[PDB]
């Protein structure tokens, strides 16, 4: 119960939000109708419009009008914001040259460039180039300010998702806001757009950028907006607090756009009905700016112009029904749209069994749109399993397509052309940024970035610490004409053994075999100088990595590679090596088909054994370097050493000996060389970050040998491929994988072909940052190159995402 017969007057927009039952006057009284009786006759006048007349300039204050045009309007900082062009000759922002902002002018009074963030909802990254014609602010913007060609939000490319990764700079995992939809089992309760169940600070983790400035001593404006305060209503609002005393005026301010989303699911991204939504955004645009240059705080502000996601085309027939595959599907609850996610419909029931789930919905017709998946088999650069809001079996919906669980769901429940959620790599999901203002650069084109790095940008241009979050702080630092953050490299945590030649053959009891006995002090100084370091120039070119936790490795030197392997996991943890354009690719002799052999720097005890692999029927090995790619006859007995060794399944072992083989081969071959960094990764709880020896539930069968999750690899080459991967003077280019090591192949509805219809496409999918790697195994890459740690912070967000332009 609020007892609304308070009063708004002098509270219109208060900042700070009061307790009940006392009424309230803020910009969210309406969602939880409880505004005081006189909030819509105070505080949403709307009397004569929005603009400015001839016939208005100088007028005697009438305090009923929406805006005003009277002389004293200024100072009272309620304008209508074409008020200096109408009455006073000035010259609207967007026909104004754009000159460079080189330091902030500001009034007196003000501590710090006030931010600015205006985001749009379901505005798709096209709209830029498609659209220019008809915004001619945004476009302004744009091209005087720094902007990306697109950005990407995060999985699942919903709404609440992808704002609140923008305000924490956190994962939806991380952060609780898992979707649109979601349903807390502890709570037992779920979320939804519309409801209340949304304002219940339970659901929202992390420390949205309000919070951290107010903590901080900055003070924020709302973030949220009620659908009800009209767009005009929201600029005068923020202009209006733009004029408070300077011990009252937020620093940070934010508006929201509920367009051009709104139409986009009527429209699709593209119908003809879209030019006036975006027409409206861009007057908007103007609104502010000129609002902005009237308080002359258009050389003093730092406006963020960002996106929530895209828009793709999805209609009603374009369905699959879960009714098709499932008998039983009064059993399920869906999540249903453009990601499934399954759940038992009664809880607590044990006749439900996930596998027989996702088995008949596994490949079952030819042209499927949709792959069901364990959460933790999705791939992991969508960082999407670390919640139990997340339910364990989820649907990765095709591009265009909803997923829907019977028919009488989508027919009692065509009304749409326009949808998103899809994968958040998805072309048609990319979204826009644009920042303008003294602290950004002036007329510059980045590249595209991911939306979990602005939250720290922002901090940075409020000159706040940041929360601790998914960004890479430093990252982002060339968006900015001036940086207060300078990033530096974590420290090592353990340094490695070098061990060397410490015992003899028969002190090892491992149960393998190799046919190496075949019988010159040219070549014996030779190998040894290999076993020491010589070739290392040459196959570490990025420095070691760096450990940064506490553990016991080893580096091991060799010809054709370098590794470094950890006496607690029986492996290496990373094993590097370049393989030149010029490199040939051999097989492995029929002599030496199941050799593996003694590695005398390592002790019996901190090594693996054959016997282990005999035994597990499960379970077969592989080789990070692959011997495939050995430079010597010779040298390819360094690749089987039992250091060298991994566990792998069959299944797993197609897919990895295929990139091997074949496609470390072309890519040195498209790259001009690539260096390779390959390598195990434990991630048993599935929170995207490295196991400890404790949390492993697999081993080689009556062993001590941890079984990987997944495999990585990091593929370095030079930028200008002109110049050798060995040889290169400049930036470099990367492309990273983590492949589930999984003991089957039923995600490749294609595996039963040759491996060369269907591995490189798995591989693509499972595409990663060598961020993400760092993650999950502790190591830090790229320590010594010559390019600034600012361009290597940028490198190791970089995503390959293989999609065309
Ligand atoms: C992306 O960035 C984020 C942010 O940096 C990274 O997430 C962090 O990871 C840290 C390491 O896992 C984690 O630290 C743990 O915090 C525990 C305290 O948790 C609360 O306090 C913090 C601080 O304010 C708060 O942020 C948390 O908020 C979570 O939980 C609520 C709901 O309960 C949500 O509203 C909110 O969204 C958030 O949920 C997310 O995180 C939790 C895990 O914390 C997940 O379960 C959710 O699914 C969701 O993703 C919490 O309110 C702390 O207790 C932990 O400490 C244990 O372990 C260490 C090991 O060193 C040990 O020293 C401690 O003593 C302790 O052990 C004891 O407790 C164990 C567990 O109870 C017990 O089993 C043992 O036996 C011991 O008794 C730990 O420090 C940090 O909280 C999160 N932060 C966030 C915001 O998620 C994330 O990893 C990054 N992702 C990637 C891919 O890099
Ligand atoms: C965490 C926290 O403090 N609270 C307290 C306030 N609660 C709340 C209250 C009223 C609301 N009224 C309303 O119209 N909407 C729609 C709206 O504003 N959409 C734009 C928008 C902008 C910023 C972000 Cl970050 C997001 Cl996700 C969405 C909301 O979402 C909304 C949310 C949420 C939990
Ligand atoms: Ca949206
Ligand atoms: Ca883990
Ligand atoms: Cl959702
Ligand atoms: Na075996
Ligand atoms: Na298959
Ligand atoms: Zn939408």
């Amino acid at each position: 119960w609020t007892a609304t017969s308070g009063s708004c007057k002098g509270r219109c927009f208060e900042l700070q939000e009061v307790g009940p039952p006392d009424c309230r006057c803020d910009n969210l009284c309406k969602s939880y109708s409880s505004c005081c009786h006189d909030f819509d006759e105070l505080c949403l006048k709307t009397a004569r419009g929005w603009e400015c007349t001839k016939d208005r300039c100088g007028e005697v204050r009438n305090e009923e009008n929406a805006c005003h045009c009277s002389e004293d309007c200024l100072s009272r900082g309620d304008c209508c914001t074409n008020y200096q062009v109408v009455c006073k000759g000035e010259s609207h922002w967007v026909d104004d040259d754009c000159e460079e902002i080189k330091v902030p002018e500001c009034p007196a009074g003000f501590v710090r460039p006030p931010l600015i963030i205006f985001s749009v909802d379901g505005f798709r990254a096209s709209y830029m180039k498609k659209g220019s014609k008809v915004m001619p602010n945004i476009e302004k913007l744009r091209s005087c300010g720094t902007h990306a060609p697109y950005m990407r939000p995060v999985y699942p490319t919903k709404t609440f998702p992808n704002l609140y990764t923008l305000a924490t700079g956190l994962y939806p995992e991380s952060h609780g806001i898992v979707g649109n939809s979601m349903y807390d089992p502890v709570f037992d309760a779920s979320f939804h757009l519309r409801g209340r169940e949304k304002f219940n600070h339970r659901w929202w983790g992390g420390q949205p950028l309000w919070i951290t400035a107010t903590k901080q001593g900055v003070r924020a404006g709302t973030f949220f907006w009620s659908v009800s305060i009209p767009h005009e209503r929201r600029i005068l609002t923020i202009l209006q607090w733009l004029s408070l005393p300077d011990n009252e005026r937020p620093s940070v301010y934010a508006f929201y756009s509920e367009q051009p989303d709104f139409s986009g699911h009527k429209y699709g991204p593209f119908g003809p009905e879209m030019t006036n939504p975006l027409r409206e955004i861009d007057k908007t645009v103007g609104q502010l700016m000129d609002g902005l240059k009237q308080l002359r705080l258009h050389r003093c502000v730092n406006v963020i112009f960002v996106g929530d996601h895209g828009m793709e085309d999805v209609t009603c027939d374009r369905t699959e029904f879960l009714s098709n595959y499932l008998t039983n599907v009064d059993d399920i609850t869906l999540v249903p749209g453009t990601l499934g996610r399954i759940r038992a419909k009664s809880i607590n029931n044990s006749k439900y069994d996930p596998k027989t789930i996702i088995a008949a919905l596994t490949c079952k017709k030819p042209d499927q749109h949709f792959k069901p998946y364990m959460k933790q088999h999705l791939p992991k650069r969508l960082h999407y399993a670390n919640n139990r809001r997340i339910e364990d079996i989820h649907l990765l919906v095709d591009r265009r397509w909803h997923v829907a669980r019977k028919p009488l769901d989508v027919y009692k429940k065509c009304f749409f052309q326009g949808d998103h959620g899809f994968d958040n790599k998805v072309n048609s999901m990319q979204t826009v940024f644009v920042g303008y203002g003294p602290t950004f650069k002036y007329r510059t084109k980045v590249p595209p970035f991911e939306n979990i790095e602005l939250y720290n940008v922002m901090c940075d241009l409020l000159g706040l610490k940041p929360a601790p979050n998914n960004g890479t702080h430093g990252s982002l630092n060339h968006l900015l004409r001036t940086n207060t953050f300078r990033p530096t490299m974590p420290d090592e945590v353990s340094r490695p053994n070098y061990p060397g030649i410490m015992y003899l053959q028969s002190e090892f009891d491992l149960g393998c075999t190799c046919d190496d006995k075949v019988e010159n002090k040219l070549e014996e100084l030779n190998k040894r100088l290999h076993t020491k370091g010589s070739t290392k120039e040459r196959h570490l070119l990025y420095g070691r990595p760096a450990v940064l936790y506490r553990t016991s490795y080893d580096i091991l030197y060799h010809t054709d590679f370098e590794s470094g392997y950890s006496e607690i996991f029986l492996m290496p943890l990373w094993t590097s090596y370049t393989i030149s354009k010029q490199a040939e690719v051999s097989s492995i002799p029929e002599h030496l088909t199941n050799c593996v052999r003694p590695d005398v720097r390592v002790s019996p005890g901190f090594s693996q054994n054959c016997l282990a692999y005999k035994n597990d029927k499960q379970m077969s090995y592989g080789f990070l370097f692959p011997p495939y790619l050995s430079s010597s006859p010779e040298a390819k007995y360094d690749a089987f050493l039992v250091t060298n060794m991994v566990p792998m399944y069959p299944a797993f072992k197609r897919v990895w000996a295929y990139f091997q083989r074949v496609l470390v081969k072309k890519y040195a071959s498209e790259r001009n060389g690539v260096n390779v960094i390959s390598g195990p990764i434990f991630d048993y709880n599935y929170d995207g970050l490295r196991d400890t020896e404790d949390e492993i539930k697999q081993y080689v069968e009556g062993s001590s040998i941890p079984v990987p999750t997944h495999y990585y690899s990091i593929i370095t080459s030079c930028l200008d491929f002109t110049q050798p991967a060995d040889k290169c003077d400049g930036p470099l280019s990367v492309s990273s994988f983590i492949l589930p090591h999984r003991p089957d192949n039923d995600e490749s509805c294609n595996s039963s072909e040759d491996e060369s219809k269907w591995v490189e496409e798995l591989m693509k999918m499972h595409t990663a940052r060598v961020r993400d790697i760092e993650h999950l195994t502790g190591l830090d890459f790229y320590r010594k190159t010559s390019r600034s740690y600012s361009e290597i912070l940028t490198l190791k967000t970089y995503l390959h995402t293989y999609e065309s332009e």
